[PDB]
Formats: structure tokens, sequence, C-alpha cells
């Protein structure tokens, strides 16, 4: 009923390291809302363990959270946006914890707070790791054999390397497989035009964010010079970005991340615009534990618009480098959401439905750092 | 955990008559979700007791509701939209009942399902009834005396009559009172320009929907030839309408109605667009009982964006011809939400927080009609 | 010379059921104007037997029709539009009966009131019934043998099924046949782009309404990614919709339905915009009797613009499961308009030129329902 | 049933001379459709007695009219448009006679073919003749005394002269009188800006076509620099002109002339665009007899859109230089439409309801010219 303690724990996870943060919102009635920010990326989000910890502990905690009723999510989300510019991941982390606390308080899974369980399970697609073309092709076949619905490749370059990678993978998987690449906005306009055209013979279902996030005119110009659908990820962050994207005709589809959107509530608003745009939405993740994947799992199962498309919320599979969750027993979440046969099933327990492995969390606290508590 | 019976009751409520419909969604575990569609308007909404009854009983009931889990609001709202074009009021009614049922099932007020109680009370303004200018001016003073925050006049015409009314009211109340008029989209472009300019000396705060709902280009042209702010009501119904409004610059403010939007969930999406447009929003009502006013009361108290502006959700005051709810003793709602000092307070009981006077409901069933039940 | 009673009859006609309504406008001089609303579609139009019956009987009858001169069509159509939002089908029905009454009064066929008999007969195309690809291809060949001018397929999905259907039909009919599909606005942007490109090898003449009625920006964006012409049906309802379509370049062609347009008079206005846009127009129907097909038959033979293109007004052929009218003898219309050799011939008698089988009409009254009369 | 003879009579009517043409479409069953093209204007329309006579007799007659069924108005109008560019007044004349013949054949007034009699009478406004401002002011007072609804002035020039005229008239008539001026597209952009601003102190209800017909950019630019509403006349001729006007926001209102539009059918289409634009429309005339006034009289009483505004169809009052029609005995129409108390009443006889004064017609044949007949 009242938040009385805000605790931020800096953790580092090895994968085969991921620097993230865990948040605990203690209430005056025993219940504790928890959340995992997921990995931190200087280029994709621009937030770090320390920026997230300071913004939550030095600002959100004393100015918005302490003494507040956690059920007032619209209110808190609004106050955080007024108080702070950007810091989407920090805000998202708090939002996740609030929903967890509220769900625990009302005795219901978070998807019940997000509109109900629209679908029982979420079909998933997966991104492959870097490697030699022959190796990436082998990993692709393994992903498909497991049941995944699409294969996504990262395009580091040079051109010769990207072409070789795509050609080998397409050769192995066949022409019926949904195969696309992600550029992370690394190309100049000319690079994009040249490379996308050189790849046309491989029939990729789409090209994800080929140009910089801010180059909306470029994305629109590109779409008028190439056949391959162009999806926006980094470009589609805020509500006004989405408006600009539809107005400039800068995309054929969209990617979302709960941390990019700024939280579950902000994600719902984000999805309202995607719906208005009548565009497909694929949700990814900020590589993290079973707790990091939970907010999205609940959202992807509840949101009617996003419930229409295959997803990419598979942080745990990336950290534990495997294709399903039965092959995972040392995650900070004792009960990692179920990943099976290419599908994600959201947990059904109260709140986010995650029980933390407290001893592992203690063992994974970032060397040289410590948890911070605010009351 | 399942809806087993859909009941629609046609009622006629005398003023000081309002033809509407009540909805009852019976679950297999005793709980019943209730809702009041409110008044029906052929020109404002285009729906009637009969259209709502048939769309709910002949379509939504067998195809979407019966046998479904009422907590799956996102899912149900989506299916109703795919199944049926328009019929926003019928859809809203179902949405209202669902939220009421879910709230009762979870033991929480609907505002908790809409993001929490952002504000404890809602400042209200009121629309005055037709009459001689002197009489209208007197009701205005009575309204302000009670604490209400603004006075809205309905402009019926002709020109000389509209000027007389506004002139008398402005004289009576003073220059520091928020006064504005509603045209309900009755003017041709020229009439608008002429009248608005003729009224300028009275410094109205705004003109509500001067042109037809579909004339967005005209609304934009108008804002180019007059000083007075132009607000859209009938023009702002669907999500794509709001997009068009912001793209064309067809409005300085917006009017919403839960029945127009299509339900609470649809209204939340509607308000996401209002937020993006950074425009004020004033919620009205389809003149009804305390039950009709409840969904809006919950939304107006929860939604962060709309919690910033004074509202106009006061149907019970109009039916019972009073300025505060202590003076209401014969409403279908045994516990009419509190209307006091110009403020609206949402009930805090589970669901919509309304207890029906089953005896009065039976007495108000529209003559010649009967309740309909579907299993 | 004066409407003295409005009668609405709810009927259900079995296939080889269709729920519609019949309208009778009795005059004080013996003449009676009749009309058939045709089938009712929750998703396509949003009107039902009850909604139409109530708007006509509870609103149009006492407020606009009773005591009025039926020849004042411009006036009545205007008042109906001021009085009621949407309800296009109900309005259309009244318009049809008025034209029938005025025609009977002047002793002339309705086409004379619509500008004269521009063409003698109307070339037709036909939509095929659902079924296995092989079965649909067989029906397609039967259709072409009778003389029909094009074959339209309803695309339901999933992708593989649509491709299978189209592939098989094209194989059987050959490359010289005009073949196209109708999506009824069921696709999201990506689905459309994907499926449309996947079907290019079958050279469809066009894709009818691939995206939602409201997604004009999507329709335009789509036209920028595919070669196949894109036609609008659901998107082209009101005059302002048509304006938006020409301004946005959202279509290569249009489809109309008298019931969608809102009546014969509004259909002429609709066609004035089609002319200005210099776009082809194919008129469909709300599947019904010879009476339902008559208003459209008169319009398609009279309107100079629409008389340039093949049409799809063949409700009686669908109800009675045949390819020509000589094979019909149990329709509510004793004299069903001539459907022969792939052409539709408007009747030449006064008004709509239809004489009802009163006995069958009484036999088809919807079980549990009853005709309504207002004086 | 069939047109067997086309007759065109060149006439010159002195005023208080006007060069026009009369048309007679003879049928094989005795009935004859008649029409008066009205005055000819080289600058406003660009057609003459000779151009009209030749286009009708040398082209329309042999290629479209002779041997055709006059009831096929949509067809005939379409064929004339395909066969001939421009020549709107000639096409209009033929259209007028067709409606007259059809009305005569069916035994109904033309307004019955145009949608019925929406209004009983047409409120009128009047344009004043040139002269000294004192003289113009007296004429204005007499006009208002008769009951006319507005006063229109012609802007001759230079600026000093226009100011004096407007100031004097405005002084004599009062502030509550609808007063405006017509420039006939005679100004360059700078002239308009200057004169309109110099006239702002007189509160003219609008400025009619201040810039050239083709200068739509200028009309839009002008509205961006002055408060006075700008109406389009010469700029609003064809359907595509109307579209360009609404897209560019070049007008606050519109003026129409049946001869400019190209006939009654083309006028109805013209008015459909006016309706879509939600703009007022004032119909003028090409100074002529009671026969020239008849087509418009029927149209202004029938068309629902134009029946909303005061009109300026008063040819006979100009030719006979009077304020009502009781004082008219020597017009080529024996029964001039009733012009009384500032209102115009359409005739109720078959067709256009006009009987020609054959003796006067022969007396008015243009000196040196003769009637032309084609079979
Ligand atoms: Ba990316
Ligand atoms: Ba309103
Ligand atoms: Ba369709
Ligand atoms: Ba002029």
């Amino acid at each position: 009923l009242k938040i009385t303690k805000v605790e931020v724990i800096p953790i580092s996870t090895p994968m085969k390291r991921i620097d993230g943060v865990l948040l605990k919102l203690h209430s005056d009635e025993g219940l504790v809302g928890i959340a995992d920010a997921g990995d931190t990326s200087s280029w994709y989000r621009g937030e770090t363990q320390d920026s997230i910890t300071s913004m939550i502990c030095d600002f959100f905690a004393p100015k918005v959270l302490l003494g507040e009723d956690p059920t007032k999510i619209e209110k808190i989300v609004g106050r955080m946006d007024i108080l702070t510019r950007d810091n989407n991941q920090a805000k998202a982390t708090v939002d996740f914890a609030l929903h967890d606390l509220v769900g625990k308080r009302f005795g219901v899974p978070v998807y019940q707070l997000l509109g109900g369980k629209t679908i029982e399970r979420i079909p998933l697609g997966l991104v492959l790791g870097a490697g030699e073309p022959e190796a990436v092709a082998e990993e692709a076949l393994a992903v498909l054999r497991e049941g995944f619905h699409f294969v996504k490749l990262k395009a580091g370059g040079p051109l010769k390397a990207d072409i070789a990678m795509v050609a080998e993978v397409r050769r192995a998987v066949g022409d019926d497989v949904d195969l696309f690449i992600d550029i992370n906005g690394a190309w100049t306009y000319d690079q994009a035009l040249t490379t996308i055209r050189a790849l046309e013979k491989y029939n990729l279902s789409k090209i994800e964010q080929p140009l910089p996030a801010w180059d909306l005119d470029g994305m629109a110009r590109l779409r008028g010079k190439v056949a391959t659908p162009i999806y926006a990820d980094e470009s589609a962050q805020e509500l006004h970005d989405l408006l600009a994207i539809i107005n400039k005709g800068a995309a054929d589809g969209l990617m979302i991340k709960t941390q990019k959107a700024g939280g579950l509530l902000k994600a719902q608003r984000w999805l309202t615009l995607a719906r208005l745009a009548n565009l497909p939405v694929i949700c990814g993740c900020m590589v993290g534990s079973g707790l990091e994947a939970s907010p999205a799992a609940h959202l992807l199962a509840a949101n009617d618009w996003i419930a229409q498309f295959p997803q990419e919320n598979a942080g745990p599979l990336h950290i534990h480098d495997c294709l399903n969750s039965r092959d995972i027993d040392n995650d900070i979440a004792l009960n990692v959401p179920r990943f099976e046969g290419g599908y994600l099933y959201p947990n059904d327990g109260p709140g986010l439905g995650i029980e933390l492995n407290e001893d592992l969390v203690r063992r994974l606290v970032t060397p040289g750092k410590a948890a911070r508590v605010v009351t």
C-alpha cells in the first residue's frame, strides 16, 4: 500500500559479461516489487548501471516513489516523465517493479493488469550470434528444428561479409523460411542502397533499421529505392517518433523493447500508435534473466495488437546460450518463464511471477560495487 | 471465470424521458457485471435501444461473450471491433460491464484497473438547459454558486438568438468566468465565420464543434479566420480521426465521451493520441444514471492525461435536476457517485462501485418492451 | 401525394439464411413505395434488422416521412442526414421506396428519374462461393461459360490457402480471364505486402480493399510497394472519404453499394466524385431478392459514369444458386429483373418495376419477429 | 419520344441591348422543349450567339440530339462533353430544353426531376447598377424596402471611386445589412490587398472574385492577408476547379451560374462538390427573360444544398429594370416566374413552365440574322 524502501542492486552475469541492475520496491506490508533492467547498451539506449542507479535512487525514490501508493501507476509514470528527460530504461525498471508489486497485492499475474491473457503462448523467432557463414547456417538450422518461427541475422560487414553470411544461411534454411537482417542503423544512405540491392536475390523478409535512428527522411527515401521492406527499431522510441514515422512513411514495420518504450504502460501507449499505423510489431529484449523477460512476456500475451505477430523476447536463451528453458537451472530467477518448441509461455503466478535466487544474486553483484538502499 | 448469460434491459427514465439500455453479464460464479449505456441520440451517435440490444444479444453474446473469461478485455474489445463496424455505444456498454465484473472478481475499484487513482476528485463544469436568455443567465449563476468550474451553452440558433443568450449570460456572470458554446456541428463554413466573429466581444473561451464532424479541412480553415479557440467533439471519434485532426491542425482542444470512444479501453487509447497532440480533453456524457456516470468517473480519476482538465461528466445532475448528489434519492443507482462543490468523486467499492435498485429498474422498463436474455 | 403509413417487415430468406428488411411507404392515394434493404452485415455495414426497423419507425417515420410529399427526395434525404449519424442502409432503404413511389406516381421507371436509360443492359462479373480450390475453379468455369465478364474471389486466408485458391483458379481459367480478389480489409500492412507480392505471378487484375477501411495512409503506402492495382470498397463510403482517397492517392479504382452510399440520390453524389477522380466503379450488392437488386439496376443503367464499367449487382443469383434468372421462380419479386448471358436488364415498369409475392413475403417473416407499422 | 428538329433563334432584347439565343427541341409527338441561353459575355463566358448556334446546329444536333430520346439526359450530357471542349453555355441551353421536354412529356415541373420542391420560395438578393454613389445608395434603399435579402455592388475602379461608392451605400443602408462587392477578377494581387484593406472599415460580408479565375494561388494568398471573406465565381466553373479551390483553400464561399456550370445536371454535380466543401453558394444569372430564369428557379427550389442560401437569380428584374414581376408584360415569357417581396417562386407548370410570346420573339430576332433549323 505504501513504498517505503527503494533498493537497486548492480549485477554482472557471464554468458556461455552482461552489466545490469535489479530493483526492489519494498512496501510497508511485506510485499516487494522486483525487476531486472536487463543488459545496458551505450549505443542502443545510452544508459549504464550507474546512470540507472543514480536516477532511481537520487531522484525517483525521494521525489516520486517513497511514501507513494504503488497502485497509482499512471500517476508515477507521469511524474517520472515530467521530472526526467530520457532515462527510458531506468523508468522502465521502476514501471516493471510497480506492476509486479500491484499484481502481488491484487493476487494476479501482470497480464491481468494489461488487459487479460489474449493468447496462451507467444510464437518466437531468434537472432543468431556472430560467426563464420557456415557456422551461422548451422545455428540457423538448429533454431528452426527447435520450432522457432524466424531467423534474424546481425550485419556487421563489410559488404562481402554480409553477402557471404546471408547467402550461406539462405542456402541452408531454404526459401520458405522467414529470414531477415538487423543493421542497428550503422549505414550511410549509399551503403544501404548498395547493400540492400546486392541482397535482393536472397529474398530477405525485411531489413531492420538500416539507417541512423534520426534519419527518417533517409528511411523514407530508401523505401522508394528498394523492394525489401524496411523496419524501424531505434527510430521508433517515443510516441512522437511513431507519429513522424507514419507521417513520413519511413517504415513497413516496427520493433519494440519494453526498456526502449520506457515501461509497460508506455509500451501500451506505444502499441496504440503501432495499431493506428496498422504495422506489425516485433518485441525484442535487453539480454537478461528470466525476470528481465517477464514484463514483456506478460505484455506480449495480453496486448491485442502485438498478440498478432511472432516475437523475439528471448533474453534467457541468449544468456544461457540454449534453445529452450528446461536447459536452464542457474538463472537469477528460480522459475524462468517457459521457452519450449519455439514458444514463450508467460508465468501464471502473482505479479511478474518470478522468484529470485537470492544467493546467486548475492554472488553476481558487480565486483567493486554494492547495492544501494533509499528510505 | 466465464460469462454464462447476457442480459439487456431497455429502460426509459423521466426527467426532473431518457431512452437507454442496461447490461448484465452473469458469470458462472455469482458475480454479475453491470452497465448503463446512457441516453441514445440519433444524431450524435446514431444508435438506439434496439440497435444496441440486437448487436449485443444477436452478435456479441454468441460470438464473443458467452463462455469467455471476462478478464480478457483486450481480446474481447478486439473481437467486437473485427466483428462489427461502428456501434461504439453498444461496444462501450459491454466494455463497462466487463470492467465492473473484473473489478468485482479482483475486489478492486475500476480505477485500479485503469492505472490507479491519479486524482482524488474531478473538477466539473456544466451545460445549461435551453430557455430565455434571462433564465439561462440565472441557471448559470446558480451553477457557479455551487462551485462548478465552467458554463457551457448550447447554441441552437438563429444568429440573433445566439448573440442574445451569450450576451445575457456574460453580463450576468462576469468577465472572469470560463464560458463557451457548443454548436454540435450544425454550421456551414460561412455561418461559423460570421457568428464566431460576431461573438468575439464576449470573449468565449472556445467554440465546440462549429462545423460538421467530417469537415476537418473546414475546421482548419476556420481556425485560420477566427481568434477564438476551436474544439472538436464529433470530429474526434476514432483513433484515425485524432490523427487527421493533429495532421490538419483542425483543433485547439478535444471533447471525449466513453460511449463515443467505444469503451474504457478504447478511451485509454483515444487519450494516448490526445496526449501525443498535447491537447486538453473534456469528457462529457450520454445523460444517464449514477451507473452511466461511473465508468467515466473511474477513467477521469485514473488517466494521467485527462486528470489535468476540468470535466463535464454529470448525467445524474441533469436527470434529477439538481446541482449536487445529496439531493438525489430516486436513481437506479442506490449509491450515486458524489457530486459536491462542483466536484465528482468516484465510488471506491469493487468494480464500478454501483448497487442497482432492482425494484426501480423493473418499474423503468420501457413500455411495450422487455428485457432480453441470451445463454 | 402524401405518406400516411410506414411499414417495416423483417424477413429471413434461405439460401439455395439472409436476414433483411422490407419497407413499404403507403400514400393517401393508394400507391405504395416498396424496397428491400437486402442482407445485413455486422462487419461490412454495422446495421441489423432491429437497428434499421427502429431508425425508420421510431425516427424517420414520425420526424421526416409521415405527412410528407414523397416527391421531395432531396429534402427527405437531407433531413434524414441531419437527424441521424451513419445508418446508411436504413437511409438507403427509405430512398429506394421513395424512388419507387415517385416513379409509380409519375408512371415511369426509376431510371427515368435518374437521368434516363443510358445503356440497355449491364455487363456483369461474379464473386465465387467458398470451397476447395478445385471446386472454386469449377464454379469459375461455369460462370465464364454463361457469359460473365470477370471472376472475383473472396480471400479468407491463411497465406497458403489464398495462394492455392488463386493458383488453381488461374490454371483452370487461363491468362486471358479478368480475375481478382477481395480481402474485405482483413490485412495488416505487412500481410498485404507479403501476400500481394506472392500472388503477382498469377497476374490478378486488382486487389479489392486489402487493408482496413480507415487505413488510407496504408493503402497509399501499399500502392508504393506493389504493382497490382488497389481498389477501395469499405474505404469509399462517404463523399469526404472519396475526397481523402483522391488526395492521398489511396486507390486505382472503386467499388460501391447503394446501401453503403446511403441511397440512390447519395449514390449519384458519390458517382460525381468517382467521375472527378476519373476512376472505374464496380457496384456490388447486399445480397438480396429481385427487389434488392432493382434500385442498383436502375442506377447502373442510368448513371453515365458507372455505365462505363462491368458490374457486380447479382444478389438474386446468389440466393437462388443459379447463373441466370430464367431459373428463378420462388423470389419475393414475382418479376425478377432479367439476368441473362452475363448481363442484367433493368425492368421497364413504373417505379422500381417490381411486383411482390405478398404470400411469400408473409411466409418469410423472421421467426419470433413481426412487421411494424407506424401511422 | 424522339427529337426530330433543332431550332436556334438569335434574339436581341433591348433593356429598360442583350444578345442571346433561344432553343427549341421539337419531338415527333408534338411537344417542344424550349430554353433561353441568356445574355452572352465575351469576358465572363467567351461564347456568342454565333458560337452557340453553330455548336448546337453543326455539332450537337446531328451528332447527339436528332433521333435521340430526350429523357436520356445523363447520356446526352455525357456525349456533348466528349464531343466538345468548353462551350458551357451552349451545352447548358440544350440541357435546359431537354429538362423542359422531359417535364412536359411526364407532365411535371422540372423541379420534380431535380429532386422535388425542397423550399416553397427562394429568398433573393440583388446587384445594383452603376451610377453616382448617391444614386447607388437610393437604389439600395429601394431594394431593401422591397424585401430583398442583400445588396451587391460592382467594383468599377479606381480605388477612390470604389471607396466612395461603398462608404455612401453603407452609410445609407446601416450596419446590419448584408452588403458586398463583385470585382469580376479584375485585380492584380497588389491591387486586391490594397483595396480590400482600404474597404475593411465598411464591413463588407465578402469580396467576390477579386483576382483572375486562374489565380488560385493568389486567392489563397489573399485570404492569408485579409479579414474579409473571399468568394469565388469565375474561378469556380468545372468540377476540377472546385477540387483545386478546396485543396488550396482559395475560397470562403462560391457563386454559380447554370450557364457557367454547363446545365442543370452539371449544376447538380457542381453543387455536390459545394456540399462536400461545406461552402455557401449563391446562384447568379446571365441576364435574360423569364425563360432564362426558369432553369435556375427550379434548381434553387429543388437542390437541398443551395436551398440553404439567399440567391441572385433575377434576370427579368434587370431586363425590365424593376423590383418585382407584377410590373412585367412584355417579356418573351408570357408568364414570368413570380418575383415578389424579395422572393422568387418557381412556376408549377409542366417542364420549365414557360409559354413563349411568339409575336414578341419574332419581333426580337437579331437584325441581320435569322433562326436556324436542322433536321
Ligand atoms: Ba536493432
Ligand atoms: Ba457536442
Ligand atoms: Ba469488399
Ligand atoms: Ba462575378
